[PDB]
């Protein structure tokens, strides 16, 4: 969850993210035009909207030479680690909602298919996740429409020169 006071002392954190089980414990942050050396922070597109009210949101992980690093993102690539990390929780906005993890994927950095946040109207967000879908490395069956909301959190594949990896949540009540 994030605090009334976390916030006094960091302004700029608008949220906080955490899949159970694993490292990606994170503040969220935000930035125009894309304090946490220790713990990492993750950075949503500055083209969605700060409280998630956006069909799809875009958070980034940037991998630091020596600093912090996402490894427990790719460690979704592997059938096992994929099956039993399923859930987390997010918090934004004074309230905590849970996270249902229904994806990973591999893509290049440069894939705008992928990479198009705050996709609005009910058939173009419903293509843009039938495409999401299509290119899965994992994925579970869970259910998925434009009513709901969903995340990507991506960050560096280092194996490739521009590759990256993601994990998808769906944004669930408790």
């Amino acid at each position: 969850s994030g605090f009334s006071k976390l916030q006094e002392l960091n302004p700029e954190v608008l949220g906080w993210i955490n899949v159970y089980g694993t490292n990606i414990d994170y503040p969220l942050v935000q930035a125009k035009d894309n304090e946490f050396a220790a713990t990492g922070a993750i950075f949503l597109d500055a083209r969605n909207n700060p409280k998630f009210e956006d069909f799809n949101t875009i958070i980034y992980g940037h991998h630091v030479e020596n600093g912090v690093m996402f490894g427990d993102v790719a460690k979704f690539a592997d059938q096992e680690f994929f099956d039993q990390h399923r859930y987390g929780s997010i918090y934004y906005n004074g309230v905590e909602k849970g996270l249902e993890i229904f994806e990973m994927l591999e893509v290049d950095a440069y894939d705008f298919n992928i990479y198009d946040p705050g996709i609005q109207g009910e058939d173009r967000q419903q293509a843009y996740l039938d495409h999401l879908l299509s290119v899965a490395m994992h994925k579970r069956d869970i259910s998925l429409s434009p009513s709901d909301r969903i995340i990507l959190l991506s960050t560096c594949f280092l194996d490739v020169t521009n590759g990256r990896h993601i994990v998808v949540a769906k944004i669930t009540d408790t």
